[PDB]
């Protein structure tokens, strides 16, 4: 019933594509094409409620990419744990949302993906920390064996529900619930 677009956003070989097939095909791509941007539809029921989810699969870091951020409501911000430039990106893809959307508050859900792989060069910590200075969930992913792919987008989902009641009631002007 309730339609979200959420937009998954991140540097080049992180695994944004990986991650999107894993929640809608079901089956990891250890192949690659990162030039091409893909959209996909999926019904899912998230707290007992019906979902149309609508996701952008991002290729790159214009007049493209100014129209798909002002459409989107929700972001995954997606980093590779043994990415270090990857991470450090997803400062600057908040600030040109933030910017693009001209707001201080958008829907965010930070993912470290690659959570498989040995020797890791972006602490968990670390990770935790800046999501907790965002003010937003951060949740640990592996597109490779599925572990977090669900929780991510539903986690994003939830984050958008609470903005949409948090809007209604904002912060002063109106009021409302
Ligand atoms: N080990 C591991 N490899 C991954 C994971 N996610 C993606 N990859 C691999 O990383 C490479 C880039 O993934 P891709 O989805 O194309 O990244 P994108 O450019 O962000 O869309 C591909 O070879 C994927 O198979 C993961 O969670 N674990
Ligand atoms: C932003 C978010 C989801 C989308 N699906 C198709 N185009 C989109 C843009
Ligand atoms: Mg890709």
């Amino acid at each position: 019933s309730t339609e979200y677009k959420l937009v998954v956003v991140g540097a080049d070989g992180v695994g944004k594509s990986a991650l999107t097939i894993q929640l809608i095909q079901n089956h990891f791509v250890d192949e690659y094409d990162p030039t091409i941007e893909d959209s996909y539809r999926k019904q899912v029921v998230i707290d007992g409620e019906t979902c149309l989810l609508d996701i952008l699969d991002t290729a790159g870091q214009s007049a493209m990419r100014d129209q798909y951020m002002r459409t989107g409501e929700g972001f995954l911000c997606v980093f590779a744990i043994n990415n270090t430039k990857s991470f450090e990106d997803i400062h600057h893809y908040r600030e040109q949302i933030k910017r693009v959307k001209d707001s201080e508050d958008v829907p965010m859900v930070l993912v470290g993906n690659k959570c498989d792989l040995p020797s890791r060069t972006v602490d968990t910590k670390q990770a935790q920390d800046l999501a907790r200075s965002y003010g937003i969930p951060f949740i640990e992913t592996s597109a490779k064996t599925r572990q977090g792919v669900d929780d991510a987008f539903y986690t994003l989902v939830r984050e958008i529900r609470k903005h949409k009641e948090k809007m209604s009631k904002d912060g002063k002007k109106k009021k409302k619930k």
